């Protein structure tokens, strides 16, 4: 879509798609990753 935007294809055809992407797995993203701070941090090395 880098090509289709800029194109006559205007009608983007998988708009559920990406509304489902920048507002469902950014924001899970977002929340998921500010609970689970250190989590992923945490390799047992200490960390939690």
């Amino acid at each position: 879509f880098d090509g289709g935007s800029r194109g006559k294809g205007e009608h983007f055809p998988y708009e559920q798609e990406i509304k489902f992407f920048a507002k469902v797995v950014l924001p899970l993203i977002d929340q998921y990753f500010k609970n689970h701070r250190l989590y992923f941090l945490s390799a047992a090395s200490r960390p939690l």
